[PDB]
């Protein structure tokens, strides 16, 4: 069927990402393309990711990170107590997206995974306004007295007021009243969100659907081409600081049929389990992945063998077979 991770120690999140990111078929098949015939064997995160993904595709046994874990650097717990599920991914993305930049597949992570965002600062009683674009990869909801997912963007695009004692320094006009939002322009082909459980890890109940309808949410909506999300994977874990686990769900295919990622161990599950059973209420969600309705197949885009650069085989290949140990 589909094959798992090891846990070979300490990884904590890696293995629920990873996956996450080899069933972004698209991602995967850019990735294979990457051009790491001169890369250092040890050194080279995309080699890593490379061959991570090569023998998640291939692999009957469970597959080992443990080269991975090197090539950036994380190999004690802290490194991963110390960042956020959301860090890791910028370190493993940033080093493709920079590995594919003058190659046939430069722009395939921003392609998938950047939207933009306006933030603005506007004054009550002065015509003076202040609007920053910024790009984003993920979002980072609140959960603290939100029922679902639905809520936490109410919060999220919430028009704050800055008054008395907290007003505005509008510069040239002196310190001013004003009300400061966000909102979004455009929103991904892959979105990912993180629920902000983290604070320890607060248990609360919090509800995410399958079908996830963004357009109100947006400036502009486009009739051609609407922002109806369609739930690819949950993150989860379950504990406390002294034993946790984490685990992963995905219906790789997007067509409903989950299947729980536990570490070397790939088997299927309803959708009970993948969904309404970790909103908490200790087991729960701390991300999710969504893909735009639109986007479905181009992103899940099935893969052969073939995808795969013969060059990157061999070296695989005759590098397994050095394996050889008494
Ligand atoms: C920007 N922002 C704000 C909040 C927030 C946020 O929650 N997320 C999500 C997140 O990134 C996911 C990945 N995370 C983890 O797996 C956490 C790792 C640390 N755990 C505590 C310790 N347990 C033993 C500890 C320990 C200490 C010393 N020696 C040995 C062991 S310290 C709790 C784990 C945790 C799991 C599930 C939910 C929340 C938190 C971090 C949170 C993302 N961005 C956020």
């Amino acid at each position: 069927g589909y094959v798992g991770l090891k846990n070979q120690g300490a990884t904590c999140y890696m293995n629920s990402l990873l996956q996450t990111l080899f069933f972004t078929n698209q991602l995967r098949k850019a990735v294979y393309m990457m051009p790491t015939e001169g890369d250092d064997s040890s050194k080279s995160v995309p080699l890593a990711l490379q061959r991570v993904f090569y023998e998640l595709q291939h692999s009957d046994k469970p597959v080992g990170t443990k080269k991975l874990t090197k090539s950036f650097g994380w190999e004690t717990l802290d490194s991963f107590m110390q960042h956020d599920v959301q860090e890791l991914c910028r370190v493993l993305l940033d080093n493709v997206e920079n590995k594919m930049k003058g190659t046939c597949v430069e722009g395939t992570i921003p392609k998938l995974f950047r939207g933009k965002m306006v933030s603005y600062i506007q004054c009550k009683e002065v015509d003076y306004r202040s609007d920053r674009r910024e790009d984003y990869y993920d979002i980072q909801l609140s959960i603290k007295g939100k029922k679902n997912i639905f809520e936490s963007f109410v919060d999220y695009v919430a028009v704050e007021q800055l008054d008395g004692d907290n007003k505005y320094d509008a510069g040239e006009h002196g310190l001013q009243e004003a009300e400061k939002g966000v909102k979004f322009l455009t929103l991904p082909p892959v979105l990912h969100l993180q629920l902000m459980r983290a604070m320890i890890k607060i248990n609360d109940r919090f509800e995410f659907p399958e079908q996830l309808p963004l357009d109100e949410f947006l400036q502009k909506t486009d009739p051609k081409d609407p922002a109806n999300y369609i739930l690819h994977a949950v993150l989860v874990h379950s504990g406390d600081n002294h034993g946790g686990h984490y685990v992963v769900y995905l219906n790789p295919k997007g067509d409903g049929k989950w299947c729980k990622f536990d570490d070397d161990v790939v088997s299927r599950c309803t959708k009970e389990e993948a969904i309404e059973h970790n909103y908490g209420g200790c087991t729960n969600a701390y991300m999710l992945v969504y893909i735009r309705e639109s986007k479905l197949s181009e992103v899940l885009q099935a893969v052969t063998d073939h995808d795969i650069p013969q060059q990157l085989v061999e070296r695989l290949q005759e590098e397994k077979r050095i394996e050889a140990q008494k």
